[PDB]
């Protein structure tokens, strides 16, 4: 497996302050391909200056041939807050609708979708008139909808799609999912999903195949993140209302945190392990864990897989060159390619402040890491577009720089593989 071409845009300038807004583990998603167009959303900062940024988003051509970027602004909510939990999260539906939901920690919802199906009947002029105003509320459904903070979406085999988020905070907080009709129109409830006990879940991402959804995650006692604890797993027939741990057993709802039965590995408080790392599920039905832990004497980034016949291991991300990751570190991803031979650990190194391209086959159980390529001046928690690289075999990914504002920009990397 070679690289038949690197290239690389500057899609904008990276806002200025103390905390990554753009560029975020949690972002599920950033970047889509949908149809024969890529999408990208991101802060750039308004006239108003320093600490004052709207939400951009970007298409762009990818098929048959790539077009160049165009960007539309809505200058109609003024993002303030410096904290870098106030990410956004897109979705796009089978109604050909594009969901954005934004900047939160700890408060009301922040939705808003395209007037029209704006990515399946594609218009001529990309301007903000396509949105509708932000509003506060899923129409159709109920709340909570405070304190909510980690807007997550994922598009279901029907056209529909999901919103996940916590509703609470650090160390006691519920998780409730949401599902938007695209035959309606409408959002309907389904409810709380992961109950806390005086803690919370804190999950790596929603992950869909073949009518099955699938999480992962840690349990968080206190707002201090030495407190997580435990690798947990669960999976659902029936679009989230049901819920099934690794043995095929039938759990309560809302599944509690309390409740060890979805226990896939015991890591202790003090690991140096962090929340809301990566997960992926392959097109041949595995299920893949992306964490770290100091628990061999060195940090490591670590691999948990849940085999087809049920075995879940755990090995060691440790190729040649990759500096280990301690907790406060980026977080890296693991992506997939259509066939289910290869994985793709798209990993920050904390040293070399740069994202490495990491590649693994199936075929020797994951275990051949081998360096593929290298983006080097970044400080970003690296984000990819799973439609695009199923498709068309490249590997596209969001990134944020390293360096100095204004020099710091966004850019988009696309890795067009021999597959
Ligand atoms: C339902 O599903 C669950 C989940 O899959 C399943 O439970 C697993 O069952 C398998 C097989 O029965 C167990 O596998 C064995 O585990 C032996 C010891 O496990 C210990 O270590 C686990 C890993 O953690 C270690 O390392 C981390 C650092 O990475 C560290 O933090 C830990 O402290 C620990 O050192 C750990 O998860 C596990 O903890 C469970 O058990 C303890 C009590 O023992 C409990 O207190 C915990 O809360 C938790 O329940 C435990 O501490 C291991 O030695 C053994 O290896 C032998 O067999 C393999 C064959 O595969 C050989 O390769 C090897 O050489 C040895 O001969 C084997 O790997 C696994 O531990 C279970 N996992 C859990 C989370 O319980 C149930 O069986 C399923 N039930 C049904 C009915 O289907
Ligand atoms: C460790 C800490 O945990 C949560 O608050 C968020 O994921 C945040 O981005 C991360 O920095
Ligand atoms: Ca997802
Ligand atoms: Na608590």
């Amino acid at each position: 497996l070679t690289v038949k071409s690197t290239k690389q845009w500057t899609i904008g300038t990276d806002v200025q302050g103390s905390e990554r807004l753009n560029g975020v583990s949690y972002q599920e998603d950033a970047l889509i391909t949908y149809g024969d167009y890529q999408y990208v959303t991101f802060y750039e900062t308004a006239p108003a200056g320093y600490l004052n940024h709207f939400v951009k988003v970007g298409r762009r051509r990818v098929s048959p041939s790539v077009g160049d970027w165009e960007f539309l602004t809505l200058d109609d909510y003024t993002q303030k807050t410096m904290d870098g939990h106030n990410m956004i999260s897109m979705g796009i539906s089978g109604d050909g609708k594009i969901h954005l939901s934004f900047d939160h920690h700890d408060v009301p919802i922040n939705y808003r979708i395209s007037k029209n199906g704006i990515a399946k009947d594609v218009p001529s002029k990309w301007t903000s008139d396509l949105f509708d105003p932000v509003v506060h509320e899923l129409v159709g459904s109920q709340g909570p909808y405070s304190p909510l903070t980690y807007p997550r979406f994922e598009p279901l085999g029907n056209g529909d799609l999901l919103l996940e988020f916590r509703i609470g905070q650090s160390g006691s907080g519920d998780s409730y999912i949401h599902r938007y009709s695209a035959s309606t129109g409408k959002w309907q409830a389904y409810g709380m999903y992961i109950q806390g006990d005086d803690n919370n879940a804190y999950i790596n991402g929603l992950d869909y195949l073949d009518g099955k959804l699938y999480t992962s995650w840690t349990v968080r006692e206190t707002p201090n993140a030495d407190t997580n604890h435990g690798v947990y797993f669960a999976y659902s027939n029936d679009d989230g209302k049901t819920w099934f741990n690794t043995n095929d057993t039938k759990l309560t709802k809302p599944i509690s945190t309390s409740d060890d039965s979805t226990l896939i590995w015991d890591i202790p408080q003090n690991s140096r392990m962090v929340n809301q790392e990566g997960q992926l599920i392959d097109t041949k039905g595995r299920f893949h864990i992306l964490m770290r832990d100091l628990l061999s004497g060195e940090h490591q980034y670590q691999h948990y897989l849940r085999k087809a016949d049920g075995t879940w291991t755990k090995n060691a991300i440790n190729p040649a060159g990759l500096n280990g990751p301690d907790l406060y570190d980026p977080r890296g991803k693991l992506a997939g390619d259509a066939s289910g031979e290869y994985l793709f650990g798209i990993l920050p190194d904390p040293v070399k402040q740069s994202t490495g391209i990491y590649v693994a086959t199936a075929s020797k159980d994951f275990k051949d890491w081998k360096s593929l390529a290298e983006i080097p001046n970044t400080s970003t928690e690296p984000l990819f577009d799973k439609t695009r690289l199923h498709e068309s075999g490249i590997l596209s990914v969001f990134v944020r720089q390293a360096g100095g504002f204004p020099d710091r920009k966004l850019q988009v990397w696309d890795f067009e593989l021999d597959l």
